[PDB]
């Protein structure tokens, strides 16, 4: 099922109002503690008024509210389930502001939840915008509101969490659809479970940042349960999703048509492998013993043009194996892969040993030295993160993780790896003094300004358990070689969580759980709004606008000219992201060297090396002197 982040507020002195209520199904039947009694909107002789329907609670005194729950009817009647919905909070009961949570609940009779950042409130309003299957009515057997033990105002300057997006699935895998700006998410054959899958089915959900709409789809056309996969956006602008619950399958998500297309089977059956897009737009993958068997799974490569997978048996997985106590099942998982120059793939970890993978002929692998610093050799860091925040300079920030996949203490270890040419051993140093909080199963994104946002995880890796959670995110700022704590959130984001950078410059962070009838499923996501979007008073800052681009599709080495509505100081390209199981091999950042044409006209060149400027979709951000980024302009980079 799921759970609230708080404890239930006693209701015996509550006053409640509903937009309509049938006799015998009064508004207060939803708070009488009786699972068999329910509130129901008008029907029959009273007519059948359609949604939106509304439930409003006066709790009389201020509570530190951090969620609510809805228990549906328990008599088998399915016609009043709440679909699309919004949650509002108020101190006076007249002014409600923006929803603290909104989204869509799955169509079944299970208890639904809305979890969100703690906010003092006396009044709580639930708006049922649709019934789950489009019927006129709304009903609730029991509604509860939850409180945190305390409330602390966010500190000025450290960003902001909210709102919550409520979802019909646990989003354990996600990607940005670059042509539409929507967030694509998926779970498995079920909304919150992967166990005992017959295969051939993936449940997906999407969220549109522009409209707030949550939608969902059942994908069977690719005959692929895409839980636990490799994910890469290839040079043809299609997301290549590999293996997992159906360990040999390849599915292709096409953003332009918003559809899924069958791909060729991989040569080797895999799950929990990483895949990485290459300089030529192809996709490399290696490892992945979670599914398809436990044995040495060497490299293979996908060609989007020929629609083939070809084995690269001499791209050996052995040199990148961790020393996981559980053995090969875990040790070849979630490699920190980055496409690089001349068809190569850099493997930065999680193993202590770093390696170069090559894709010519039948493949090759060469040692790149050990991840290390003057503090010593870095231990295996399974489910640590790796982020290429300056591709032009070859800079990769690595952090967190634990020596074993589970039942292992995470660390604060963090490094800067500086890539040169394939086959050379990169310089590695420690990043600052490491993380503030040791964490594994955390997630991260590079931001327009080159800083890396790091969020969630737990101190000791225990899949499906929300213990030792880390609620305070951190940002690494490369120019200062310093980490900074940001404002904390209140929802655990550990195993099976994701983060992605949105085109509007905010961070989408969600998921966690996906373990069936476990209590740790998180059917939601939250927005983190970084400090660079706020002015000194804590209000949203005015953002520079890109008013014209000379072109939206460019070959590597090509130039783009832009106009802005105000002077800008910096610009960057950020490749669109994909995410699952801590892995995001698609994001990376290119800082741009600007030519000032005068009159707020600027030009820049896309790097000529497609191992740096990986083909695919990128976000163009410009920043003003105050450090405020524009929203992204979408650029396609080709080779
Ligand atoms: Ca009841
Ligand atoms: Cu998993």
């Amino acid at each position: 099922a799921s759970a609230p982040i708080g404890s239930a507020i006693p209701r015996n002195n509550w006053a409640v109002t509903c937009d309509s209520a049938q006799s015998g199904n009064e508004c207060n039947k939803a708070i009488d503690g009786n699972k068999d009694t329910f509130w129901h909107t008008f029907y029959g002789a009273n007519g059948d008024p359609k949604p939106p329907h509304t439930y409003t609670i006066d709790m009389k005194t201020t509570q530190n509210v951090n969620g609510l729950s809805v228990l549906p009817r328990q008599d088998g009647n399915q016609n009043g389930w709440i679909g699309r919905h919004e949650v509002y909070l108020s101190s006076d009961g007249t002014n409600w502001g923006s929803p603290v949570a909104s989204g869509s609940w799955f169509a079944d009779s299970t208890t639904k939840y809305s979890n969100f950042e703690t906010r003092p409130a006396r009044y709580v309003r639930l708006v049922a915008i649709t019934e789950a299957n489009g019927q006129p009515w709304t009903s609730i057997a029991e509604i509860n509101v939850f409180q945190a033990s305390s409330y602390t105002a966010p500190q000025p300057g450290l960003g902001r969490w909210g709102p919550t997006i409520d979802l019909p699935i646990v989003p354990a895998a996600a990607a940005i659809e670059p042509t539409s700006g929507r967030v694509l998410m998926w779970s498995s054959y079920r909304n919150d479970a992967f166990e005992g899958s017959p295969g051939g089915i993936t449940l997906t959900s999407s969220w549109d940042p522009s409209t707030g709409i949550v939608s969902d789809r059942t994908v069977t056309v690719t005959k692929h349960d895409m839980f636990c996969p490799g994910i890469s956006m290839d040079g043809n602008g299609q997301i290549v999703v590999t293996g997992g619950n159906d360990a040999k399958k390849t599915s292709l998500y096409d953003s332009s048509s918003d559809s899924w297309i069958p791909g060729p089977d991989m040569q080797v059956a895999r799950g929990y492998q990483s895949s990485a897009t290459m300089s030529d737009g192809r996709v490399f993958t290696i490892g992945g013993s979670w599914s398809g068997g436990v044995f040495e799974k060497n490299g293979e490569v996908y060609s989007p043009s020929s629609k083939t997978w070809t084995s690269l048996p001499n791209a050996k997985v052995n040199p990148m194996l961790t020393a996981d106590k559980q053995g090969l099942y875990r040790s070849d998982n979630h490699a920190w892969l980055f496409g690089w120059k001349k068809g190569s793939v850099f493997q930065a970890g999680p193993s202590t040993a770093m390696n170069w993978y090559y894709t010519s002929g039948s493949g090759d692998v060469k040692s790149a030295g050990k991840r290390q610093s003057n503090r010593g050799v870095a231990p295996d860091a399974m489910c640590g993160n790796a982020v290429m925040y300056d591709a032009v300079k070859g800079k990769i920030l690595t952090f967190g993780g634990s020596p074993d996949y589970q039942d292992s203490d995470a660390t604060t270890n963090a490094h800067i790896i500086t890539l040169g040419e394939p086959g050379t051993s990169p310089n590695t140093v420690f990043a600052s003094n490491g993380l503030y909080f040791a964490r594994t199963f955390h997630t991260s994104v590079v931001l327009p300004d080159g800083s890396t946002f790091i969020t969630g995880g737990q101190r000791r890796g225990i899949p499906f358990e929300d213990s030792t959670p880390v609620f305070t995110p951190e940002i690494y700022v490369p120019e200062q070689d310093t980490f900074y704590k940001q404002n904390p959130n209140s929802i655990v984001r550990a195993y099976h969580s994701i983060s992605l950078l949105l085109p509007d410059g905010r961070v989408f962070n969600g998921g966690g759980g996906l373990c069936g009838d476990c209590t740790t499923n998180h059917f939601d996501a939250q927005i983190f709004t970084p400090n660079y979007l706020y002015d000194s008073n804590g209000n949203l800052a005015t953002r520079p606008k890109i008013t014209r681009t000379s072109t939206q599709s460019v070959k590597v080495g090509g130039r783009i000219t832009i106009s802005t509505d105000s002077s800008i100081s910096k610009a960057s390209l950020i490749r669109y992201g994909t995410a699952t199981h801590t892995v995001n091999t698609d994001q990376r950042r290119i800082p741009l060297t600007l030519t000032n044409n005068g009159g707020n006209s600027y030009s820049f060149q896309v790097p000529s090396d497609s191992g740096v400027a990986l083909p695919g979709y990128w976000m163009l951000f410009v920043m003003n002197s105050a450090g405020v980024p524009s929203v992204a302009s979408t650029i396609r980079v080709t080779q």
